């Protein structure tokens, strides 16, 4: 029933970093920027790029934070502090090493299970897990110490491919994320196979 008002797309900024598995929130906004016609604006007041789109009335924010993941939090309350919107018109788009390459998934609240990014987001936003994500599938190396380099590198190309097909089902449902019609939006997702 609650419309969104802010996508978030997580990721490391510079070039060390673009193309990473840990940016595949940032690619997903990147994406859907793009589609939608949408500049990102590099905006210091905001400490990350952003862009509106107008939806059904309402302006739909774009954030792919420019701080480094483990400080998200504080790009998305600037952005959802100034326009004053609750976490519950927030979705992030993040990678999700719980999920292989080719598989998008969406969830309402819950924890940061381990991502530095969403633990920021919640921490910050006065400590509230209620936002939506939008998970995009990146594997895990298999074991928890190699975690940290993985995220940090660059998938083999079939991967990436796996990735972008799971982001292209993902902006399938927009029309659903959107309007905060989460049900149909993880039906007709959790629907698809890369």
């Amino acid at each position: 029933m609650t419309a969104v008002q802010l996508i978030v797309g997580l990721g490391n900024p510079g070039p060390e970093y673009d193309q990473t598995r840990h940016n595949a929130g940032a690619l997903f906004v990147e994406r859907l920027a793009h589609a939608q016609g949408v500049s990102l604006v590099a905006d210091r007041k905001y400490f990350g790029l952003v862009g509106k789109f107008s939806h059904q009335g309402k302006d739909v924010r774009l954030l792919i934070p420019t701080t480094y993941m483990n400080r998200s939090g504080q790009s998305v309350a600037a952005l959802a502090g100034f326009f004053r919107i609750a976490p519950d018109a927030i979705l992030v788009a993040h990678d999700e090493l719980d999920m292989p390459p080719g598989v998008a998934k969406l969830k309402t609240g819950g924890g940061h299970g381990g991502h530095n990014g969403l633990r920021d987001i919640i921490a910050q936003l006065g400590n509230q897990n209620s936002f939506h994500r939008l998970r995009l599938g990146i594997g895990h190396p298999g074991h928890s110490s190699l975690v940290s380099g993985y995220v940090l590198g660059r998938a083999p190309r079939s991967e990436q491919e796996l990735l972008d097909t799971s982001i292209d089902f993902a902006l399938g449902v927009l029309p659903e994320m959107l309007a905060g019609d989460w049900t149909r939006a993880m039906q007709k997702l959790h629907s698809q196979k890369a």
